[PDB]
């Protein structure tokens, strides 16, 4: 499963082709996939529709409204940036742990939903262990500064 505290895991050499394999059939289909995953989030938690004041007024007709394409499409581009460069841990690191401190002081979201999206992110392309460890890089990292 996905955790979002302790050390950060390893993506092994298997762990990375198993990811490479998976993603493209995703990315080609990018606009539709980051909204579903995105419109699933909130219909499994809607209490955390609040999270997003841009449309947390907003009901019904969601798929419809910009601010909810924008928001899917924004954090789906930060899970491919990430996964084009899994060689590069330095890399990951740095702009996750900048992206924790915007999120938390900025945007005032409650760290505990990372790890909600991102399971839902996983069952949403029917990832495997390789993508729940990549997404608890990503959740202990955007975890961090809270
Ligand atoms: C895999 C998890 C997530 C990733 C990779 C991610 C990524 C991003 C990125 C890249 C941005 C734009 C940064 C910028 O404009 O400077 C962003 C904005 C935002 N995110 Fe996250 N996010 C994640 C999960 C969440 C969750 C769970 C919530 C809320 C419950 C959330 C709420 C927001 C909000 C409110 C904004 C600001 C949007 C705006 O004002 O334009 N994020 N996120």
């Amino acid at each position: 499963p996905i955790i979002d505290q302790g050390p950060l895991p390893t993506l092994t050499d298997g762990d990375k082709k198993a990811i490479n394999k998976i993603w493209p059939k995703i990315y080609k289909e990018y606009e539709q996939y980051s909204l579903n995953i995105l419109l699933r989030f909130l219909k499994c938690f809607p209490q955390a529709q609040a999270s997003f004041p841009k449309f947390s007024t907003k009901k019904s007709n969601l798929e419809q409204d910009p601010e909810v394409k924008h928001q899917a499409v924004v954090i789906f581009n930060k899970v491919n940036e990430i996964i084009n460069s899994m060689d590069n841990q330095e890399e990951i690191i740095k702009s996750l742990k900048d992206l924790s401190q915007k999120h938390k002081t900025v945007f005032k979201v409650d760290s505990i939903w990372f790890k909600e999206l991102s399971s839902i992110f996983v069952s949403t392309i029917d990832g495997g262990a390789e993508f729940e460890k990549l997404f608890s890089i990503i959740c202990i990292l955007l975890r961090s500064a809270y």
